[PDB]
């Protein structure tokens, strides 16, 4: 059989409307009507949703000529650049470029990354003063924007953030995209395209500076903890021998910073909100924090490794608010799920959000409650029963830096501040590509020494 279709409102538009209102309720809704697998027509596209953790093996283990990423995230191309990652000329090449990123995400570096978080948050505290209120979301994204850039690019980048408005340009790029672009890649976005060029020149300036610093200081290349992604990109070839071009290099740096920022900082936000808005949770985080700092006055990587509870909380926030609510592949060959045959051409879909709220796995799924993971080990039920970082051939290569980043930021913040949130925890806003908390998200903070 072909799977149970979802009745269209209109031909073509199909089921767009109730989907776009709320994509996640839409999938769940119709799960209950038509069970684990169903098809909906959404703006001229056949889209098949795979909803129960059981049947998601064939999805995550398929190959790039069975189930294709490149065919579905290619629209990211005005942002990332041409022939780069998902618009890169082959499966094999895409993977090679990904690795250049991940190759600046090593232990030696992660230790240097924690100084960076300290450093960046020290500056932020002056700019904030002994008390006030502030937006968590703006706050997370401001920090990460600085921490990620220094982490992946090097310290050289700072001055272009401080003296040359580099943050704004990111937004002008990162606002010039949309969940709609999926259906209409060619939609014009002239403010974005002018920024992506503006950022280009700057990254080209950055590579150009870096090339001579490898002349003036060649020892840099032996020290494994001053080797950032620019460095790896300047001294690797592809496996087949061929050099990279700067415009590939630039589109990778950019692809990594995008990855590097939006999912992280939404996750911080969701997390801190739930932590400080629940006294029992916040005791244990502070109990854990205090034991682990002991006599020590600032953070290090060992310490952050040890933060098991704060980590369960981050995870618990990812179960409830994964920022990538839909994972997608295009079928290049017909595919068999359950008793059905999902046709070639279709776009298969899996949703960490729906899974985060599937009641076989998780009990009272609407309650932030890190104990469900640490103690009732609920996530361990099914093998794909918890998927905020994907799984299989394309599982997130950023997972450990993410965790390092969110835990360092929250832990350092709680050192400095008593903080409390201001009203109900918001709902998720389905307006962006990386989903996040509806604004505003306000909190009172007061210093502590
Ligand atoms: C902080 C929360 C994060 C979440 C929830 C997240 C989530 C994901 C997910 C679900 C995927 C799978 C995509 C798919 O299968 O279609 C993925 C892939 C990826 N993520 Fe992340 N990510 C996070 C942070 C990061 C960071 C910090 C980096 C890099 C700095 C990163 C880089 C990537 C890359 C390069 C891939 C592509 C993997 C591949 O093509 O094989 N992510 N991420
Ligand atoms: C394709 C993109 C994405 N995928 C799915 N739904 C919405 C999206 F925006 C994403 O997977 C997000 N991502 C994953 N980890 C961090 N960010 C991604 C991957 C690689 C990359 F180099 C940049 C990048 F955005």
């Amino acid at each position: 059989k072909l799977p149970p279709r979802v009745p269209n409102l209109i031909p073509y538009v199909g089921s767009f409307v109730s989907f776009a209102k709320n994509p996640v309720q839409f999938i769940i809704d119709n799960s209950k009507k038509y069970g684990d697998v169903f098809t909906a027509t959404i703006l001229g596209k056949e889209m098949t949703f795979l909803n129960h953790p059981k049947i998601l093996d064939t999805f995550f283990k398929a190959t790039d000529n069975e189930l294709s990423l490149r065919d579905v995230y290619r629209f990211m191309r005005p942002v990332f650049g041409t022939g780069v990652v998902y618009d890169a000329d082959s499966t094999e090449r895409m993977m090679e470029q990904v690795k250049f990123v991940s190759s600046g995400l090593t232990t030696a570096r992660f230790r240097v990354f924690v100084d960076i978080f300290e450093d960046e948050i020290a500056h932020k505290v002056k700019e904030l003063g002994p008390e006030g209120t502030v937006d968590v979301a703006e706050l997370m994204a401001d920090l990460i924007i600085f921490t990620a850039s220094r982490c992946l690019l090097g310290d050289e980048v700072r001055q272009y953030l401080s003296e040359k408005n580099l943050g704004k340009l990111y937004h002008d790029i990162d606002d010039g995209i949309s969940p709609l672009s999926f259906f209409y890649p060619s939609l014009p976005a002239p403010k974005r395209d002018k920024a992506r060029k503006a950022v280009g020149e700057i990254f080209q300036e950055l590579l150009d500076k870096r090339r001579e610093e490898h002349k003036k200081h060649p020892e840099r290349l032996l020290d494994e903890s001053k080797m950032d992604v620019v460095d790896h990109l300047l001294t690797q070839k592809y496996k087949d021998g061929q050099e990279l071009t700067d415009v590939h290099r630039i589109g990778i740096l950019i692809a990594g910073l995008f990855a590097g920022q939006h999912t992280s900082s939404i996750t911080s936000s969701w997390t801190l909100m739930n932590v400080i808005s629940n006294k029992k949770v916040l005791e244990k985080v502070r109990k854990e924090q205090e034991e682990i700092m002991g006599s020590d006055k600032v953070l290090d990587y060992d310490k952050v490794m040890k933060m098991d509870y704060l980590e369960a909380c981050m995870k618990e926030a990812l179960r409830m608010y994964p920022p990538l609510i839909m994972i997608m592949r295009m079928a290049r060959k017909p595919r068999e799920c359950e008793q059905y045959i999902i046709p070639k051409g279709n776009i298969l879909v899996v949703s960490p959000s729906v899974a985060g709220r599937c009641t076989d796995t998780y009990t009272n799924p609407d309650v932030f409650d890190p104990e469900r993971l640490t103690e009732r080990k609920e996530h361990e039920k099914f093998k794909y029963g918890a998927v905020p970082f994907g799984a299989g051939r394309h599982k997130c290569i950023g997972e450990n830096f993410a965790l390092l980043q969110v835990k360092s930021i929250i832990s350092i913040l709680l050192r400095y501040f008593d903080m409390e949130y201001i009203g109900k925890i918001p709902d998720p806003s389905y307006t962006s590509l990386v989903v996040g908390p509806s604004p505003p998200t306000r909190m009172r903070y007061k210093l502590r020494k």
